[PDB]
């Protein structure tokens, strides 16, 4: 008896085209992405070139059209350089993403000031999500709140973040959040297998209390999200490790282990990869699309899964109960246990569809 | 003709005693303090042991009661142990001082929900005083937004910073601020002549646009307070030098030497070292007590001040125009031309007097 859910939405994934398509590419992503139950994907701006300007933008939305396989939207990033110059192209974009720490990231900024530009310039009823850690998240708070707006943070992982979070919204702030299923299934006690190059992501992997903390504060949790971040195992097991890991083909499956042991509900899980994602992004429907799901299949995550061109994953060995049977995307059967079903292009830019444009008050 | 002002007040001074009394000690820098025209210091928390709690700042009290010269009050600092210890002492202290980032000191947080424990739980009506840079600005503002309460910046050093206050104080935000004398009047172009150990300090000398934006936004600069931060040249010269300058000595003269050139008036000074920290802190007015400064006098600063035991200046060469002549600190003559004539034990801890109290509304 297999479970149907609807299409579910990944709004943080990096699919490397432009510039970095020996990690994935816009084809081997959603094809990914599709394997995981994900039917629409959100494209962080952080390749090469970054999507940080118009010309950039049409590259990668052009790249995206032939090679997806799976609906998408696409980032712009936030530099230095651009703040009150995206306002042609912002209602195109996913939202805007400010990169405020270090990771594998053109586009750290310099100084509040430079955020507060950015706040004050993309247009208001456009998204603003941030990668803001530890005490960056009450820094850019503060920023959203001088600006009058609303801020979501990226990738929670901390106890100290998702308590100040909590704090936030008791007291009525447009703030909302995701977290990723690396910082709710892995911790400090992974480090030693996962060895210190594998290990390395950005937030980085948080003590048993951090993790703790985030299930407890489950209806803090706005969406799921992967941060999935492709690089070859050759990268990361080499001298400059970079920071991330491949996530679109785990994440339903973690999270419906956790649905069978009782630790979130089916709904807890949809609200979070469903209907938020559409809510705060203004993402739209998607007709004729779901996914079936088997929930009582077990098997173990192996050394590497089948789609992404990370060709590793930090969860090998992990035992989980829920697989991925079918998805169906726009009418049309798009995978089955294993075999991908759509080429690449059939995806389709999302924010061009009439449904796809984020409200807005009309011009004074 | 000399001009009399009021006795001035520093709120920012490391006095090293208790346990590092080789850079100085009470008598010294209350000395210094006097030889600066400063006749009420407020000494920070981070000795040995730091004054964190009752029986430490017992100690403290005791120590600054029989060393002072000149009038005191003694801060408490931030622990990540003792949020909801301080309520019986709270009053007794100048204020609650918070590290939120590296520098010389048991006392830097760990976590914004640290901070948030501090403002929640010390007295609402007394000050909380923090070194909060770049970033940590808008974060420690959000916290105390989030407890519904008022927050000064320590040694604001930036124009990141001094802009991010501004914007808020634009917003009906109760914070307040602070800027030493090093920020106003040396940047990275003295690294060469410092060298990288003198040169080390907290925060870090800006650029020439952090100094011309400190002083283009004097407007927002609430106090100047020195960061007294002594250590020795042995000490600064070393491996391991640790950040800070000397200050007292050099600070109004450097000030005065700038209102002479029109930069800033006389009202300006008197507003930023006499009224705002009385205003503040609740600081108590002090009887009979006055500083007679020439303006007309030009000098230029020696490799060492007089009194403090740092015995080394990062102002020596620059040229400079004003002079304290004498100190009359409560009808005694405390300093002339040079001499200090109170002795150790002069000094009094204003937080015991009954106007130095700060005013609260009655238990429920
Ligand atoms: N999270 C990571 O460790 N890496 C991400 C970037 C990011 O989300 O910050 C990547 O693009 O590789
Ligand atoms: N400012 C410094 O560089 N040092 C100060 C500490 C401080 O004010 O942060 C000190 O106590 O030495
Ligand atoms: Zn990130
Ligand atoms: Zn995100
Ligand atoms: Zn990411
Ligand atoms: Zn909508
Ligand atoms: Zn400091
Ligand atoms: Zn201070
Ligand atoms: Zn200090
Ligand atoms: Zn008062």
């Amino acid at each position: 008896k297999l479970v149907r859910l609807p299409g579910l939405i990944d709004v943080h994934v990096h699919l490397r085209e432009p510039g970095g398509t020996h990690k994935e590419d816009f084809a081997s992503g959603t094809a990914a992405a599709l394997a995981g139950g994900i039917t629409m994907v959100c494209a962080m701006p952080n390749t090469r070139p970054p999507i940080i300007d118009a010309p950039a933008l049409a590259l990668a939305q052009k790249l995206a059209e032939a090679g997806a396989r799976c609906d998408f939207a696409l980032f712009l990033g936030a530099s230095s350089e651009n703040a009150g110059t995206l306002g042609t192209v912002a209602g195109s974009a996913a939202g805007l993403k400010l990169y405020l720490n270090e990771t594998f990231s053109e586009l750290r900024l310099d100084s509040v000031v430079q955020w507060m530009e950015h706040f004050e310039t993309w247009p208001s009823h456009l998204p603003i999500v941030a990668h803001a850690e530890q005490q960056t998240v009450a820094a850019v708070l503060m920023v959203a709140q001088l600006t009058q707006r609303s801020v979501h943070i990226c990738h929670v992982a901390r106890k100290e973040e998702i308590l100040l979070i909590k704090a936030a919204k008791a007291r009525g702030l447009p703030v909302t959040c995701e977290v990723a299923p690396h910082h709710l299934f892995l911790s400090h006690d992974d480090l030693e297998r996962l060895g210190p190059g594998k290990g390395e992501v950005r937030p980085e992997l948080g003590s048993r209390q951090d993790v703790e903390a985030l299930w407890e504060n489950m209806a803090v949790i706005d969406c799921f999200a992967s941060d999935h971040a492709p690089h070859t195992l050759e990268e990361k097991c080499g001298s400059r490790p970079p920071p991330g890991f491949p996530g679109l083909e785990t994440m339903l499956p973690l999270l419906l282990t956790a649905v069978s042991e009782g630790r979130l509900s089916l709904d807890d899980l949809l609200q979070r990869l469903h209907h938020n994602p559409r809510r705060i992004f203004h993402l739209p429907p998607q007709e004729d699309t779901y996914v079936e799901v088997d929930l009582e299949h077990e098997w173990t995550i192996p050394s590497h899964m089948p789609f992404s061109k990370a060709h590793w994953t930090p969860f090998e060995g992990q035992k989980v109960k829920g697989t991925v049977r079918r998805v169906v995307l726009r009418g049309e059967v798009a995978y089955i246990d294993g075999q991908v079903l759509v080429p690449p292009g059939y995806g389709q830019d999302v924010r061009k569809w009439p449904q796809g444009a984020v409200p807005q008050l009309p011009p004074s």
